[PDB]
């Protein structure tokens, strides 16, 4: 289930974080508008860029804590407001997060690992509602 998936992802976090982020970046090319440094680079070149690995792992470190602190895939309001008020998130809209989670759920279903794919879909939707309620446009 959802709780076990957090453990599965944490068990190989840097790999999963990179592959999910790449799936997101390649499903939605226009999203590199927020990642100017990742343009014109194949997946293997991205994985050799120090900040690509370091930043993506830190994102997914934090995502797993927001998931872990959730109840029934509903994140805490204190976690949602942290994501909105984050300085690095200044220009983001909730579409950014909705698209991230479509990619992540698509990746899980294609994985052959036994993820609770529907729970992550719910979690992504619930995170998006909590981002709007916390002020994100
Ligand atoms: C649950 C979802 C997310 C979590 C937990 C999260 C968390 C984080 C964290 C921890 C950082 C800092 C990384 C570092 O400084 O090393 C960060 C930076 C950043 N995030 Fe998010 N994030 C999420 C979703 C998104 C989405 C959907 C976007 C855009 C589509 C986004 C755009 C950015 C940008 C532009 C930065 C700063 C630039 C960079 O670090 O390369 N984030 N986020
Ligand atoms: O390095 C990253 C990977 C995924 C997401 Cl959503 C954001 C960042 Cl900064």
């Amino acid at each position: 289930g959802f709780k076990q998936d957090i453990a599965t992802l944490r068990g190989d976090l840097r790999t999963y974080a990179q592959d999910i982020f790449l799936a997101f970046l390649n499903k939605y090319p226009d999203e590199k508008r927020n990642f100017k440094n990742y343009v014109g680079k194949s997946d293997q070149e991205l994985k050799s860029m120090a900040k690509f690995g370091d930043h993506t792992e830190k994102v997914f470190n934090l995502m797993m804590e927001v998931a872990d602190r959730a109840t029934d895939c509903v994140p805490l309001a204190s976690d949602a407001s942290t994501l909105v008020q984050m300085k690095q998130h200044s220009g983001l809209t909730t579409g950014n997060f909705e698209k991230l989670f479509v990619a992540l759920v698509e990746y899980m279903r294609a994985s052959g690992q036994s993820f609770d794919s529907q729970s992550w879909d719910r979690f992504g939707k619930n995170l998006v509602s909590a981002l709007s309620s916390a002020g994100m446009k």
